[PDB]
């Protein structure tokens, strides 16, 4: 299957922390697509090539939901009628449960009541 990182970025959910996600994340998923949007356009652009890809699993990465955070909500849009689970890895403590509620529960869903 196709992984994708999404961040808010160069700009918005901070200056070294997309940085370093797009490094580890390639990193350990050499397979994936790692990108950055900054504005409606850019969410628009990173999520209309992930449905041509088909990235199976799209982890987005941003601050919190209030207005700054729309271009999060904006990819995925574009990915959740693609065909795929899109998740919000927020930096509060909730990160560990959107991680799980895709990046676990996907070869939880893929996988049978037997091993």
């Amino acid at each position: 299957m196709r992984v994708i990182v999404v961040i808010v970025g160069p700009s918005g959910a901070g200056k070294t922390t997309l940085d370093e996600l797009a490094r580890k994340a390639k990193e350990e998923v050499p397979d994936a697509e790692i990108r950055t949007v900054t504005t409606k356009e850019d969410a628009k652009r990173v999520a209309e090539e992930a449905e041509r890809r088909n990235a199976d699993i799209v982890v987005i990465v941003g601050p919190s939901g209030s207005g700054k955070s729309t271009l999060a909500k904006i990819v995925k849009k574009i990915i959740a009628r693609a065909g795929a689970k899109t998740i919000e890895v927020t930096t509060e403590e909730e990160l560990r449960k959107a991680v799980a509620k895709a990046r676990g529960s996907w070869s939880l869903e893929h996988h049978h009541h037997h091993h």
